[PDB]
């Protein structure tokens, strides 16, 4: 997160570390058993961290549970980012209480002008890097989808959306990836891809969780 604030310890209790022996991602807990992140974040040997702030130091709150099973978006395409969203199974159930919680899902889309929070342990540099050990926030609105498309021609899907700032300055970033979007108390996009971080006219470029309610609500009921 680049411009943000530090969020304040297990204040987003539903944030989760994705760690392969080091933190590479972002995802929500929907449920005790299931965690949303980004297709992009695929990979084998995940550890879900849950209940973190520190990521470097064993703090008190930790739940370090193994995957069982991820499950890519059927019709994810790494190459337009189009349906980027997963799944991952925990071997077992979080146990939930105010440090861990899940994240409501959506009823309705989200409406431009909103502002909502983008949380992560992502790069905070827009030129150069520098990775966070606590968790980063960062309110910022989604856009009009007319500006989103001028930012980005001939690439934004129905199944995305922008937010942040045109001026630049205040963005996610690399690290943040596949982790929350919540606006009104409910997850609504997850972070995706873009152009760099926080330079003018490339906001953050988000997965429209809205869309994907429906496969998420019927793979976790079979799987
Ligand atoms: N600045 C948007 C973004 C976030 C994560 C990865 C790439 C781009
Ligand atoms: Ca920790």
């Amino acid at each position: 997160i680049v411009g943000g604030y530090t969020c304040g310890a297990n204040t987003v209790p539903y944030q989760v570390s994705l760690n392969s022996g080091y933190h590479f991602c972002g995802g929500s807990l929907i449920n005790s058993q299931w965690v949303v992140s980004a297709a992009h974040c695929y990979k084998s040997g995940i550890q879900v961290r849950l209940g973190e702030d520190n990521i470097n130091v064993v703090e008190g709150n930790e739940q370090f549970i193994s995957a069982s099973k991820s499950i890519v978006h059927p019709s994810y395409n790494s190459n337009t980012l189009n349906n980027d969203i997963m799944l991952i199974k925990l071997k077992s159930a979080a146990s939930l209480n105010s440090r861990v919680a899940s994240i409501s899902l959506p009823t309705s889309c989200a409406s431009a002008g909103t502002q909502c929070l983008i949380s992560g342990w992502g790069n905070t540099k827009s030129s150069g890097t520098s990775y966070p050990d606590v968790l980063k926030c960062l309110k910022a609105p989604i856009l009009s989808d007319s500006s989103c498309k001028s930012a980005y021609p001939g690439q934004i899907t129905s199944n995305m959306f922008c937010a942040g700032y045109l001026e630049g300055g205040k963005d996610s970033c690399q690290g943040d990836s596949g982790g929350p979007v919540v606006c009104s108390g409910k997850l609504q996009g997850i972070v995706s891809w873009g152009s760099g971080c926080a330079q003018k006219n490339k906001p953050g470029v988000y997965t429209k969780v809205c869309n994907y309610v429906s496969w998420i609500k019927q793979t976790i009921a079979s799987n």
